[PDB]
């Protein structure tokens, strides 16, 4: 698709057979999702954003379907204000910025 | 141009006669720039990101040139390590997400 940006680029993703709304965010390096329980061993990780550092659990090789497109990659879970799909998965679905 | 997301989408912008680099950020509603002195009146705002809130100063009708494209709009100035171009200016230069 072509998504214009007069509205937030909020998309339905499915992960763990859960449907969630997430923002397509070219300014985020990583995908970070609101607290949820995923099967698997996780690494604790601290990540920094503008208001400060948050503590997240790192899950690798998680399958995620984003607007009908499959991706397999790291998901960081923790206290983000919104579900954010960052560049590690936007690259996998072939996403580019155009102007 | 078409920008892939293998790396951070940093582009060159010009404000005043200052040459700066900035992150193209589809998840940001607002443009937030590093601490600088701009013309006109401003009002404080609190904006929250990952990690919490920062206080910024709001300037309206600032001309910003981003990859040779002219935009004019509100800019929030605050303590950020990166200049972030949000959706309010991204629509002005006709930028879209595509996959
Ligand atoms: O869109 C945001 C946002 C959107 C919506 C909501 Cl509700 C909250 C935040 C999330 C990302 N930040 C920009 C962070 C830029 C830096 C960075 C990039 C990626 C990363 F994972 C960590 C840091 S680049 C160098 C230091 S910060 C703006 C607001
Ligand atoms: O533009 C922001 C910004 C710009 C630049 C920088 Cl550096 C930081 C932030 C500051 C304002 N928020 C407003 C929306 C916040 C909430 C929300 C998020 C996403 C969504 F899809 C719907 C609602 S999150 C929970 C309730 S509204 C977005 C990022
Ligand atoms: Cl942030
Ligand atoms: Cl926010």
């Amino acid at each position: 698709p072509q998504i214009t940006l007069w509205k937030r680029p909020l998309v339905t993703i499915r992960i763990g057979g859960q449907l969630k709304e997430a923002l397509l965010d070219t300014g985020a390096d990583d995908t970070v999702l609101e607290e949820m329980n995923l099967p698997g061993k996780w690494k604790p990780k601290m990540i920094g954003g503008i208001g400060g550092f948050i503590k997240v659990r790192q899950y690798d090789q998680i399958p995620v379907e984003i607007c009908g497109h499959k991706a397999i990659g790291t998901v960081l879970v923790g206290p983000t204000p919104v579900n954010i799909i960052g560049r590690n998965l936007l690259t996998q679905i072939g996403c580019t910025l155009n102007f």
